[PDB]
């Protein structure tokens, strides 16, 4: 019931009673472990408003008070006809701060209560949409000098009215499969880089070209808009060192910002919900760059570093990914981009975990997401027992609309 | 029921029929995941049972289910176990399951060994001086002068639970650790309190940063004995790198075989709380965890400053850089000095594919992915992109608690 987690290098011992509210589902049951998968009506509505609300009016000191009882009425009154509501401003923001709160594989949460909310739920055509997002990258890269924010479209209806915005992040490069066979650009995006000339765009075929955001609103087929270039800010990458560095021709960009996510506060469904905050120097120079799967680059720099990557045990790829991982930091920092390293952010989280179990009897984190994935066990989180539960409001994954939509 | 898990690399997909068989806990719920949790006397009623799902298995393997010889050895179990209240295993039936409570360790990632593994048993030996002997003999067959083989010795298996046979050590071999009135530590850290408790009981301590630890061992319930392990069969590699001349003058080393020596065995309901084994290092395991946890030699900073790091802020990532080369060193010096030992690259690879194997020819392979990718440059090598089921099956390691916390002592 009163589930405890230890630090196996600082023998700190924390107690969880925060997991007893999970309602969700963990993929897990008493005989399996699935930890390490990537993907485990009115009458249904109120319960989940209640819940929220519930929460919602605690968290401000007024529980069970008038202004408690009378909205849950006034909520309670609004579905049993609509079958639906609307939340208060105030809601929205507690929902969206709590859902990035609850994100059990987000290691940056200690930020969660800066949020900045950006209501779009008045927001009705792909233009509109278009115009939202560019005012969410312009707030949020602020020069350099990131802020995290969220911009909330229209909650779902019938889900034949879904706002989508198509793209996985706002910001990513184009991928194209060549007569080589072999792929240029960013190989995650190949399909997608392919939809969107499956709607005209103009690929400049190139191994970094920012891709075009395909909004879908209100259920009406998607359209493409080019960012503004100025808006989207990027990082030209060099090294501290290897002058030869930049002759490798690598630079990313300054905003994550995922898109194809949904939020989940009181039971209704925000299917076009993209956020962003700033990166962890890992995402960009250990996955996008190095993953096997993606950019690919180890081979490249450890030749140029001109390293025996004749045996496996002389440890080059390791070598070079350091190097590499450097490399994305430095740039970063000189330009004057907001970026964390895994060392720094992995502590922030501990101190996040330490908080949140005081405040709030713990805090939901998945161990596998957590971990950054280079040097594992000289970051904090390592040797941080961590409980996984799912805690609304949230956010989860859902389909990828263009295996969804009737045009 | 079928289960899939996805590499997300090769966009391989596996299914999974053998979770089924499993009947153990995992620590888990609908509602909860504990997978990155350390740690999540039988009657008559509860072994034959136990017993029967063994053999069962057993016989399957040997492909004689059902055969005069299958149904005559139940009978000869069930009736020794209402006769005794327990039951001796064949030799045949032990080495089976020594192979299996490996080939179902979901934390280990070398098992794509698991079928080469030396059993020696150890089920006649009564005092602490035949289990020197015996440790003695397994430490000299697994060494095999650095070419190592796996190994694993078993003795007498626990009977009413204040005659356990236990060896105290956690590792055949490991390193003294000694706190300093000053606070600081001599030596391993990890090994403070089993020291402390080997001077207690007599040993004269040389108080170095490497002196390798003596053998306790408890044969029948009794008292605890102290025993040297003579050092021509501990074989240790001096560290250095192949580029850092520096390096060797750090002063490290490690010794090249790992054995665990704290488990516990469970084999068709019979507990072996003394069944140390061994195989060979995976690179990381010294490099990473024994030499750069903060908790362990914690070598990191003298060699960042050795290496002229920039150590202002962690953003230079002299850590990071630091660790690399301390793994490169270990690995050079076993392959330098002719000692077993691999790569996690190396190690990883073929763990992915005695996974594949394993699903194809059992129907699943339990792995536990938490420990498995390696604590190091973890997305560069397969594993991290490889999903992965948990489950326990027996036969099984199991942790026990450490003996000095349930001993009666006798004196
Ligand atoms: C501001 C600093 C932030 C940092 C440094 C940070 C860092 C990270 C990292 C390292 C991951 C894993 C990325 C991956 O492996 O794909 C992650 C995942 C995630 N974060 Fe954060 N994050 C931040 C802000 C945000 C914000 C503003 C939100 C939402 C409001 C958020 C929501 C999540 C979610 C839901 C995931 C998991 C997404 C998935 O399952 O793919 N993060 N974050
Ligand atoms: C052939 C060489 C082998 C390699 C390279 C290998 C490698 C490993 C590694 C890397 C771990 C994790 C250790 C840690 O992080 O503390 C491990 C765990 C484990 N291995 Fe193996 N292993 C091998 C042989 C064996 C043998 C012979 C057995 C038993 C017959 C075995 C049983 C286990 C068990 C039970 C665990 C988990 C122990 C625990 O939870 O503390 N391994 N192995
Ligand atoms: N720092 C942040 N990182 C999140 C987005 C960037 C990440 N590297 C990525 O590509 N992903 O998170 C995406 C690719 N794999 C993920 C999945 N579920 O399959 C989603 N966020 N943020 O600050 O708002
Ligand atoms: N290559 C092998 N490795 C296993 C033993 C060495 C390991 N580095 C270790 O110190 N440990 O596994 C011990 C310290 N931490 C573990 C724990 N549960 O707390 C036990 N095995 N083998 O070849 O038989
Ligand atoms: C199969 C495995 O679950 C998968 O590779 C996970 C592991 N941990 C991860 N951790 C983070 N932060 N991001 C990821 O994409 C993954 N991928
Ligand atoms: C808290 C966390 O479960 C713990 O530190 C685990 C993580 N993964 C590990 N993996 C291996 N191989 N060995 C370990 O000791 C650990 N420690
Ligand atoms: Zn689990």
């Amino acid at each position: 019931r009163f589930l405890k987690v230890k630090n196996w290098e600082t023998d700190v011992v924390l107690t969880d009673t925060l997991h007893l509210k999970s309602t969700l589902e963990t993929g897990c049951t008493e005989h399996i472990c699935m930890g390490s998968i990537m993907l485990p009506t009115k009458d249904q509505l109120f319960p989940l408003a209640k819940e929220f609300l519930d929460q919602y009016y605690s968290s401000i000191k007024r529980f069970g008070s008038k202004a408690h009882m009378d909205r849950l009425e006034e909520v309670n009154k609004e579905i049993e006809s609509t079958s639906t509501y609307q939340l208060k401003d105030t809601e929205l923001i507690y929902g969206a701060k709590h859902a990035w709160r609850n994100a059990s594989r987000c290691v940056g949460r200690i930020q969660w209560s800066k949020l900045q909310v950006f209501d779009a739920r008045d927001c009705t055509t792909a233009h509109g949409m278009f115009n939202y997002i560019c005012n969410h990258v312009k707030y949020a890269t602020n020069k350099g000098n990131l802020r995290s924010a969220i911009t909330i479209f229209p909650q779902r209806t019938d889900g034949k009215h879904d706002f989508r915005v198509w793209n996985s992040q706002l910001i990513r490069y184009a991928g194209y499969k060549q007569p080589d066979g072999s792929t240029l650009g960013d190989p995650a995006n190949v399909q997608f880089t392919e939809i969107c000339i499956q709607q005209g765009w103009k690929a400049p075929r190139g191994r970094f070209d920012v891709l075009p955001l395909l909004l879908q609103a209100n259920g009406n087929d998607p359209e493409l808009f080019q960012i503004p270039p100025e808006l989207v800010l990027e990082v030209p990458i060099r090294h501290p060192k290897f002058d030869w560095f930049k002759d490798l021709g690598l630079k990313w960009y300054g905003l994550p910002a995922v898109s194809n996510m949904l939020l989940e506060i009181g039971g209704l469904e925000f299917s076009a919900c993209p956020f962003s905050g700033w990166y962890m120097g890992t995402e960009i120079g250990v996955r996008d760059y190095c993953d096997n799967s993606r950019y690919n680059i180890l081979e490249e720099v450890a030749k140029k570093m001109d390293l025996d990557m004749r045996k496996t045990s002389s440890l080059w790829k390791d070598q070079a990914l350091v190097e590499i991982n450097i490399a994305v930091l430095y740039s970063f920092q000189s330009d004057k981009v907001t970026i964390v390293d895994h060392h720094s952010a992995t502590e922030s989280f501990i101190k996040h975990m330490e908080n949140e179990y005081r405040c709030r009897g713990g805090c939901p984190a998945d161990w596998v997401w957590i971990v950054p994935p280079m040097s594992g066990s000289i970051t904090p989180v390592f040797h941080q027992e961590m409980l996984n539960y799912r805690l609304t409001p949230s956010f989860e994954y859902q389909p990828d609309p263009w295996n969804t939509h009737v045009w």
